[PDB]
């Protein structure tokens, strides 16, 4: 996740 920084 771009949004999260972690899992893509």
């Amino acid at each position: 996740s771009i949004i999260l920084g972690i899992l893509g």
